[PDB]
């Protein structure tokens, strides 16, 4: 793998976030299902290169799949990314979501703080836009945030280069007086997430001409804002 695993966490399914009852009317991600959404990002590593990503997230039968292309350029050979100088861990923080009326979707920007091995912080500035694939109605949200927590681990019986990921995501930032206390909204999309959903993730990448692929498997339980994924280089 040509880059540190933590640098890919954000790229490797926000439809698995927990939206409590009063906020379900703001859940763009599930509302776009099963047709899905396109997710695009620029990720700018301070003093280093950038990733640009395009993904389609949708249902194929009973499976939520996230297929990604990533292009990374302008990285330093001996910088924190290509030189693998980032600790294997991950900071919890809040991702703020706003509607993007023009693309019938959402945007977000947020900064990830990556610990550097024997140094300070490598910042990764994220710009994100999401657009529905289908033409059906979607839920465009009021401003809110996703409180996102991520634990990184290893499988002691896995010989391949890999990452195990446990994530918990809960929406917040809207109070119960919002929209005159009205919870009502269409449950289309949302109803597909009431139980445990299998996930496939597949990525093709090229970072400074180093080409690689990753596959990931696991499951999501949105009732608990819970995701479990294991990723391997392929």
């Amino acid at each position: 793998l040509p880059v540190p695993w933590p640098t890919l966490v954000t790229t490797f399914v926000q439809c698995f976030s927990r939206y409590p009852d009063h906020m379900k009317r703001h859940d763009f991600f599930k509302s776009a299902m099963p047709e899905g959404y396109v997710q695009e990002r620029t990720i700018s590593f301070k003093d280093d290169g950038n990733y640009k990503t395009r993904a389609e997230v949708k249902f194929e039968g009973d499976t939520l799949v996230n297929r990604i292309e990533l292009k990374g350029i302008d990285f330093k050979e001996d910088g924190n990314i290509l030189g693998h100088k980032l600790e294997y861990n991950y900071n919890s923080h809040n991702v703020y979501i706003t509607a993007d009326k023009q693309k019938n979707g959402i945007k977000a920007n947020f900064k990830i703080r990556h610990n550097i091995e024997d140094g300070s912080v490598q910042l990764a500035d994220h710009y994100q836009q999401n657009t529905p694939i289908g033409d059906g109605p979607v839920l465009l949200p009021d401003n809110h945030y996703l409180s996102t927590q991520s634990k990184l681990s290893k499988d002691p019986n896995e010989k391949r280069d890999h990452m195990v990921l446990l994530e918990f995501v809960t929406a917040a930032g809207i109070g119960t007086g919002s929209r005159h206390h009205h919870h009502h909204h269409s449950r289309k999309g949302e109803e597909l997430f009431t139980g445990v959903v299998p996930i496939l993730v597949e990525l093709d990448g090229d970072v400074n001409g180093h080409k690689f692929s990753v596959s990931g498997e696991g499951e999501g339980d949105a009732t608990y804002g819970k995701l479990t994924l294991k990723f391997i280089c392929t």
